[PDB]
């Protein structure tokens, strides 16, 4: 019922329309707020969905890389069966900014870098080096020669990033929106970023083209059904589908009630789209809003601790058929709010453990407990 010619191999071409920085002056984080066109395909995605993203990589990095090699792009070489200039390949076709034990070691034994080779065969200072030296710095640290070929055979092949949709289409139209956290640092003075995030933030688009398209997701979605509480925990980048989602509920006019919990480093700089949670919160659609700012007072505050602090008000809530919702770091976030959840559940409900972990897995079953962590 809904096809759609546009999809990850096929994306559409789309064009940005607005790139903005919603983090403060004094933040330490680059976060966009980004629009993206979708002109007259007629591209659709509900709140919950993901948008995924095609990118290249930065033509300034691979001129680095190309010189730090002694080749220039000229040098033709096989992608998928066609033949192409090296720094095409590399701006389109392969990942340039993510570093791994594996291509650490590759490199080593290929090029028997004097200075890589101690590290190979050891796990732990093959994955350190990795985790804190880019591919371009790894070169420029041990200077050897490699043929364009064997250059493209060392790398991964180019991926799209998915960003969470931030935007309902009911509000937005013809729009997409998505809030990228722009991953910026640097190696000795060299400024280095994440491919995707700084492509949308820094690079094409110009106000522009992208090659976008949509990652569905059935499993992250607001209850049918404009009466059932809900309940929602996106710090950070994770805020985005609950933008979606309160965009929706607002334009439904839902009367369901709903609440947000929030959180990020500093109040004045990392309260991302604060004046719409002020507007939804003066209209009457958001109903309930808690916030954690880690950095402002000296002891450190997350979402988990906010839940903990609400736990009496969000067993009533459950009670009530409410929906939870998680979005954002997958690594400590999501696994340090469950076990909040999992603390609120045992203590306002009446269970300790293993009752309050089947009462979780029977929300989860039953779709009351949806996550998109990353
Ligand atoms: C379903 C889903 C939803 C998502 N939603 C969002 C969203 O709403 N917003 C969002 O921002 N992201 C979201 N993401 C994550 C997003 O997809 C990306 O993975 C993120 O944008 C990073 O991609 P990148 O291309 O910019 O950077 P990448 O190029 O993939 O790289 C990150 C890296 O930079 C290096 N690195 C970083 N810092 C340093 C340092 N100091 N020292 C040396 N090495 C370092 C690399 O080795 C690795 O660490 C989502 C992911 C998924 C799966
Ligand atoms: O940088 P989301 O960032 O950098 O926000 C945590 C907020 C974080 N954070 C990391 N662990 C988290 C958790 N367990 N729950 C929620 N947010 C988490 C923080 O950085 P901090 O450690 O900045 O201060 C900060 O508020």
């Amino acid at each position: 019922i809904h096809t759609s010619p546009y999809s990850k191999d096929a994306p559409l071409v789309a064009s940005l329309s607005v790139n903005q920085k919603i983090t403060g002056r004094n933040s330490e984080k680059d976060v966009r707020h980004i629009e993206i066109d979708l002109g007259d395909s007629g591209l659709r995605y509900q709140p919950g969905d993901a948008l995924g993203v095609w990118y290249q990589n930065d033509p300034a990095l691979v001129k680095e890389l190309v010189e730090l090699l002694w080749l220039k792009g000229d040098e033709p070489v096989t992608v998928e069966g066609k033949t192409l200039p090296l720094n095409e390949a590399l701006q389109w076709h392969f990942e340039l900014t993510v570093n791994t034990a594996n291509i650490v070691e590759n490199y080593a034994t290929l090029t028997r870098s004097e200075t890589l080779l101690p590290l190979v065969g050891d796990k732990a200072k093959l994955q350190h080096y990795a985790a804190t030296t880019p591919i371009v710095d790894m070169v420029r640290f041990s200077p050897a020669q490699l043929d364009a070929e064997a250059l493209i055979n060392l790398l991964r092949p180019l991926t799209p990033r998915l960003y969470s949709i931030a935007s309902s289409q009911a509000e937005v139209e013809n729009e997409v929106h998505v809030t990228v956290g722009v991953v910026r640092y640097d190696v000795e003075g060299r400024a280095r970023a994440g491919g995707a995030s700084s492509f949308l933030a820094d690079r094409v688009e110009e106000e522009g083209e992208v090659r976008v398209f949509i990652e569905h997701n059935d499993n992250f979605r607001l209850p049918a059904n404009p009466e059932t509480p809900v309940i929602m925990i996106g710090p950070g980048t994770g805020i985005a589908p609950f933008r979606a989602f309160m965009q929706q509920r607002a334009a439904d006019e839902a009367p369901g009630k709903n609440w947000l919990f929030f959180g990020n480093p500093h109040f004045t700089e990392d309260f991302l789209y604060q004046v719409e949670w002020q507007r939804y919160v003066k209209e009457g659609v958001l109903t309930r809003i808690d916030l954690a700012w880690s950095r402002d007072q000296k002891e450190k505050v997350y979402v988990q601790d906010k839940l903990r602090e609400q736990g009496a008000e969000l067993w009533r809530w459950i009670n009530d058929g409410a929906h939870i919702y998680v979005c954002g770091d997958a690594n400590r976030m999501a696994k340090d709010v469950e076990q909040a959840l999992l603390e609120v559940i045992a203590e306002f409900g009446g269970m300790d453990t293993e009752a309050a972990d089947e009462f979780l897995s029977e929300l989860r079953v039953e779709r009351r407990y949806q996550r998109d962590v990353y």
